[PDB]
């Protein structure tokens, strides 16, 4: 359905003729439904804007708002044109006011409107969340504006670069607390018409993007602390959660992290307070609204009793991430969404800095490697991938904007920034960044503003030298999709680079670390050249070399056979000579190379042989997610049996190691890494049928059922023990776990049960479960997508979920963009390896082509591309893979 752009109201980007100065917004949520089912809110809003250039039309964003139509006033006296007519243009989400005369440049105007909207179970705009306290049902009102939902709350020019000051008022019941970005201005006052309602006015915001606005009406309480910089910190949640002390851990790390960031970047946090609030219904993990940060309960709340170590790492990490946005993205904002990584890439990298400071003994910084680097490479190796910075004119529609919210902007951004930091030295990097923040505070930026400030810092200094300007290096990482594979011929010292695939010509300037028989060598820079030679990369005799120590650069390395064998021999002899992270890398890169058909698949499998004597977290993690792909390809085939037998063989000694160290699973390992390694160990043993593990799970889960009130199972072990107990059992185990889920007060516990229920081997149980997935009384809309994905991951659940998604698609499309919908498509299609399944996917697309795929559109394309690649890969490799596992088991 095309629009003719001759009309500016048919265009997706706002005109540049009018700029907002400030807003007054008054909102009134009605927390009881009217006389059918409907919860609504009422609003009144006034925008003050300046006319930059003459125009006879006023165009602002408005979505799903009903008007009760508008009033235009000149500031003081500028005479003002009369209003001719006023219309809503739905597709493009505009309220359009046609004038009988033109506004004049330099003049200011105020436009006033009253409206009404649904407080939907939407999770977008102004919406309702619900929960239980005792036997009473509670409703609260909350916001999610990013990326373009502000317009769903009140009329505004809803684009990130048009920054304004906001004066917010909330009209709410006497006994409910009203929160916003700023603290309250003075006291609440009774509503004139109805003294049971109160009017709460908030202090003016600093100059700010609309997508950062937040307002909340609830019965929540807080615990509070002042941070070292004088900023007031509060943690808000459900009264029972606060009282049970679930907000304490968040209170411990928040101020310290906020203060760390202010010092590290030499930029003070400008607001008087920063509120953190845990919401029962929320779409993403967390949202960075300036002064009031919103989280899912599982990203904020922590119970040291029933919460996992993973849950705990998730809390500091999400908090750090959200605080980082106070600087990157709030104080300084991207000019437009094609640049999303200037916000998200930065927060994704600095989250690790912040989290490391709050938890210095964890060694978090390493998690960025499996957690960001190798996660995104799988996707960034597609021809359908996109560069960090896409061209502005290619991002227009709301769905295209939501699509920018993918792993490229987050994880590749973080990766590439970690590389930049590493070759600059964070000390130098942070100076450049402080200069960029101070220069651009309360304004917007493009990637070019970033480089120029980094360049300035480099220029002012001597010790660090670059082969080129920061821009020449970074433009190649920023403006072209993908990453190079770097190939080393170890006999001659030839080194080359090639775009890794399943205007700069796909050449990068690549910083290269190396290690020779375990000792550091001089750093090296590969310029943008397809090949070069250096004696750093030449080995003699039995020596070996490894490139990209600690996987600091974003790229993968392939060697000649003989070096590979040397590495392998080293892993058998003393694996400690190789840095633990690079041990993981030899695995990730092996498998990725085998996947892309650039090395025989037996190389990857052979690199798996030493895991025999590996107790460290990361190399196992590398194997697990690498083989995860084989699992997706082969778990329906004859490869599967031998493959499981092999993993049992490899995993067993690690499992025994932990049994002993852990004293019959009574004591938990000391450090985080080792705890992670124990969790992977048990998980792998059970998934693969280690009898000792399956016995453990059955015994423990059985003990739990006979005494529901005391759960015998340590939280770290729960995901694995629940899953396997349910897998081995039947309706009794399932109904028990379901009863636990329905009454569960801790979200972490609920999440573990939700995934475990998806492990049943009975088709009828899984299909019934899918049914529950669409009932909001049973599964909250925010959990529906991940629940369906859990079921799809079950090999027996695969066809159930695929059929369910196809037949429920219309329904699923209206409700459940922002990242879940795309995850649904990706999750159900991961296994398609055959032409028949490919045709199936094509048919699905064709059948639904009318009502589109929305924010999942690009996900569907990548699903198709990958499927095609799987078919070719699976036919080529299955004989070899099968034979290999047979021999080695
Ligand atoms: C909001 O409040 C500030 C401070 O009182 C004021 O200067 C600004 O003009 C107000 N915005 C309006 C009235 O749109
Ligand atoms: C916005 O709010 C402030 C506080 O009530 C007020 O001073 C100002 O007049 C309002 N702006 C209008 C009515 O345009
Ligand atoms: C918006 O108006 C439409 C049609 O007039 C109506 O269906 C809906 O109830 C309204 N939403 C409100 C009043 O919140
Ligand atoms: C607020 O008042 C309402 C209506 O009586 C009540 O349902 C709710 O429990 C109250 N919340 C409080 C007192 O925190
Ligand atoms: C919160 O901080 C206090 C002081 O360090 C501590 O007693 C408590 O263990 C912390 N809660 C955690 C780490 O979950
Ligand atoms: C710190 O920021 C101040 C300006 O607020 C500036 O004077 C100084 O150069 C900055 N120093 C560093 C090391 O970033
Ligand atoms: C975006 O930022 C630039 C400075 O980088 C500023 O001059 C411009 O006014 C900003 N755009 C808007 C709409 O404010
Ligand atoms: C690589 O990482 C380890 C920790 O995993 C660290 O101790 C070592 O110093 C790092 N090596 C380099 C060259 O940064
Ligand atoms: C393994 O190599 C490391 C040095 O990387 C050394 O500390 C250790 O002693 C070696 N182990 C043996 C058995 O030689
Ligand atoms: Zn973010």
């Amino acid at each position: 359905i095309t629009l003719d752009q001759s009309k500016p109201w048919n265009r997706y980007r706002l005109p540049t003729t009018l700029l907002p100065d400030s807003y007054n917004v008054t909102l009134r949520p009605y927390l009881t439904p009217n006389a059918d089912g409907l919860y609504i809110f009422k609003g009144k809003s006034i925008v003050r804007f300046i006319c930059q250039e003459p125009t006879d039309v006023i165009i602002i964003h408005s979505k799903k708002l009903n008007y009760t139509m508008v009033v235009l006033r000149g500031v003081g006296d500028s005479q003002v044109p009369e209003i001719d007519r006023t219309e809503l243009v739905e597709l493009t989400e505009y309220l359009v006011v046609h004038l009988k005369g033109s506004l004049q440049p330099g003049h200011m105007y105020e436009m006033e409107s009253e409206f009404q909207g649904e407080l939907a179970d939407d999770l977008a705009g102004f919406y309702r969340s619900e929960y239980m306290e005792g036997n009473v049902k509670k409703v609260l009102a909350t916001t999610q504006m990013q990326s373009t939902d502000a317009r769903k709350s009140f009329p505004c020019f809803d684009e990130p670069a048009m920054k304004a000051t906001f004066n917010i008022t909330l009209i709410h019941p006497n006994n409910l607390t009203a929160l916003s970005n700023m603290p309250p201005k003075g006291s609440s006052t009774p509503l004139a018409e109805d003294p049971n309602w109160s009017v709460t006015e908030f202090e003016t915001t600093p100059v700010m993007s609309t997508y950062l606005l937040a307002y909340i009406v609830s019965e929540f309480q807080s615990v509070n602390e002042t941070a070292q910089n004088g900023v007031l910190i509060r943690i808000w949640a459900r009264p029972n959660a606060i009282a049970e002390g679930h907000g304490m851990y968040a209170l411990n790390v928040t101020g310290p992290i906020l203060n760390f960031f202010a010092n590290h970047y030499n930029t003070s946090y400008p607001l008087p307070k920063s509120d953190q609030i845990a919401l029962p219904d929320f779409n993403a993990g967390a949202m960075e609204n300036w002064g009031l940060v919103t989280y899912r309960e599982n990203a904020l709340l922590f119970d040291p009793q029933s919460s996992s170590i993973s849950n705990k790492e998730r809390v500091v990490t999400v908090i750090a991430h959200e605080l980082a946005h106070q600087w990157f993205g709030n104080l300084v904002t991207l000019a437009w969404w094609n640049d999303l990584w200037l916000n998200e890439g930065f927060a994704s990298y600095v989250e690790y800095l912040g989290a490391d400071h709050a938890e210095p003994t964890w060694n978090l910084k390493d998690l960025i490697v499996p957690g960001d680097v190798y996660r995104v490479m799988a996707v960034d190796a597609l021809a359908s991938s996109h560069p960090l910075t896409t061209p502005a004119e290619e991002v227009n529609t709301p769905a295209q904007i939501s699509e920018m919210f993918d792993s490229i902007s987050y994880s590749k951004g973080a990766s590439v920034i970690r590389m930049l930091s590493n070759f600059l030295t964070e000390d130098l990097f942070k100076e450049g960044l402080a200069s960029y923040l101070h220069a651009f505070a309360y304004q917007n930026t493009t990637y070019l503003d970033l480089w120029e400030h980094l360049q300035k810092a480099v220029d002012a200094q001597t010790s660090i030298r670059l082969p080129d300007t920061v821009r020449a290096i970074m433009d190649r990482w920023t403006l072209q999709m993908g990453f190079p594979v770097i190939t080393v011929d170890t006999k001659t010292g030839n080194i080359s680079q090639k775009h890794f695939l399943l205007a700069f010509d796909y050449l990068w300037i690549v910083p290269i670390s190396s290690i020779k028989n375990g000792v550091m060598q001089d750093h090296y820079w590969l310029r943008d050249v397809s090949q070069a030679q250096n004696d750093l990369f030449k080995t003699a005799s039995d020596d070996w070399v490894l490139l990209n120590v600690n996987v600091t650069g974003y790229f993968q390395v392939n060697y000649d056979e003989d070096n590979w064998r040397m590495i392998q021999h080293q892993l058998q002899t003393n694996l400690s000579v190789i840095p633990v992270i690079n041990r993981a890398q030899v695995i990730y890169d092996s498998f990725n190379l085998a996947t892309a058909h650039m090395v025989p698949v037996t190389l990857a499998l052979d690199n798996t042989l030493f895991l025999n004597g590996e107790k460290e977290y990361m190399p196992w993690q590398a194997a697990l997610s690498s083989l995860s792909y084989f699992s997706l390809m082969f778990d329906r085939s004859e490869v599967y049996g031998p493959m499981k037998k092999y993993l049992r063989k490899q995993v067993e000694p690690l499992f025994q190691h932990f049994e002993t160290l852990t004293k019959n699973w009574t004591e938990r390992p000391e450090n985080l890494m080792d705890q992670y390694s124990e969790i992977n160990a048990i998980s792998t043993a059970c998934s693969n049928g280690l009898p000792q593990c399956e016995n453990l799970a059955k015994t423990l889960f059985d003990q739990w059922m006979s005494d529901p009130e005391n759960n015998p199972i340590h939280p770290n072990l729960r995901s694995t023990i629940y899953c396997n107990a349910i897998a081995q059992g039947g309706q009794d185990q399932w109904d028990f776990a379901w009863g636990q889920l329905q009454q569960a007060q801790l979200v972490n516990e609920a999440d573990k049960l939700r995934s475990a229920l998806a492990c049943s081997n009975e088709v009828w149980l899984l299909n019934r479960y899918l049914g529950y997935t669409l009932n909001p009384d049973l599964i909250r809309k925010q959990d529906a997508t991940s629940t369906i994905n859990s079921i799809a991951s079950n090999v027996i659940g695969q066809p159930l979920a695929w059929d369910f998604v196809q037949s429920n698609w219309k329904k699923l499309f209206q409700d459940y963009g922002s990242f879940s919908f795309s995850n649904l498509i990706q999750g159900v299609t991961r296994r398609f390896s055959s032409e028949f399944e490919l045709q199936q996917l094509e048919q699905f697309k064709k059948n639904n082509m009318d009502v589109g795929f929305g924010s999942g559109t690009r996900a569907l394309e990548q699903a198709l591309e990958k499927t095609k690649a799987n078919i070719k890969w699976v036919k080529e490799n299955k004989e070899v893979v099968l034979n290999w596992f047979i021999e080695h088991s």
